[PDB]
């Protein structure tokens, strides 16, 4: 008889690089999912995989541990798709989130970009329960 509520952010930078690549490249970029200051999303979190466009190589990312993060060059921005799996044995036993990977034009200062986002548990087992609030998680 109890909600839980825990809290993710996911993010990106993107810069111009002083020259491109060999590739022709223009930008670096980052992108990420985080729990707040103090928090260990890692209790809850199986992995995080990021569906990079199909023009990269292995475009299927994984992390399974911390950072949970993608490092790379490019020259466009795209919508990545970005799953955040869970160790629960039940519904919901991931989240998708659609990320709007955006790069800046020539001229513009570099990208650093946050999303906040609050995931409510309806009623997770009792050992899910325990990861959430291991993880910092709080009883609604
Ligand atoms: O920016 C790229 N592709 C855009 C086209 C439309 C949106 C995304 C990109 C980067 N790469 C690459 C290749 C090789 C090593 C590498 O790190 C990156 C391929 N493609």
């Amino acid at each position: 008889q109890c909600t839980v509520q825990v809290r993710l952010e996911l993010g990106h930078r993107a810069q111009l690089r002083k020259k491109p690549t060999t590739e022709g490249f223009t930008h670096d970029w980052m992108v990420f999912v985080r729990g707040p200051e103090q928090c260990d999303i890692q209790h809850f979190v199986e992995k995080v995989v990021f569906w990079l466009h199909d023009s990269f190589p292995k475009p299927r990312r994984v992390c399974k541990e911390p950072p949970y993060k993608v490092e790379e060059s490019g020259y466009a921005g795209f919508i990545m798709p970005i799953e955040v799996h869970f160790k629960n044995k039940e519904e919901p036993r991931k989240v998708c989130f659609t990320y709007d990977l955006f790069l800046n034009l020539e001229g513009n200062p570099p990208v650093n970009h946050l999303r906040c986002e609050k995931l409510t548990f309806n009623n997770p087992t009792t050992e899910f329960r325990y990861k959430l609030l291991r993880a910092g998680g709080v009883m609604v």
